[PDB]
RNA sequence: ACUGAAACGAUUGUUGUGCCCCUGGCGGUCGCUUUCAAUGCCU
């Protein structure tokens, strides 16, 4: 619940108590852009992963066809292998509740 | 392991509370217990 920041904010809002909500939002938009520039001049944030692009490129490769595309037989073994292990310690995230689990899944 | 193995939409609850089959009403009207009779017969 990170109670400490509510004390920080309440000091800045008490010191500048003359503000209304809209001239406050004009402050905080400038505070965010300072934070953004400062974070990337120091390099203090990561180039985070891109997993949904990869599984989406593989979703297209299984299920989209234009006439005259080359096509392969799907490896349905991976869809069974993921079900056979869905309740076994060697599965890291839960299996999909809306589908078979042939693509990587994550908690809802 | 049947997309599996076990699997209570459940618990509690008043169709309730008030209510005059009520008000008005003459068993009424007409009607002779009537009609006839020797306290009699003799001293």
């Amino acid at each position: 619940v990170n109670y400490g920041w509510y004390r920080v904010a309440a000091h800045y809002v008490a010191n500048h108590a003359t503000w209304d909500l809209e001239e406050f939002q004009e402050f905080l938009q400038g505070f965010g852009d300072r934070l953004a520039t400062w974070a990337e001049e120091e390099g203090y944030f990561a180039e985070h992963q891109s997993p949904t692009r990869q599984i989406f490129e593989d979703y297209l490769d299984r299920y989209l066809e234009i006439q005259g595309w080359e096509s392969d037989h799907q490896a349905f073994i991976q869809e069974l292998e993921n079900y056979v292990n869905a309740k076994t310690k060697k599965s890291k995230q839960p299996i999909c509740s809306l589908s078979s689990g042939e693509f990587p899944s994550e908690d809802q």
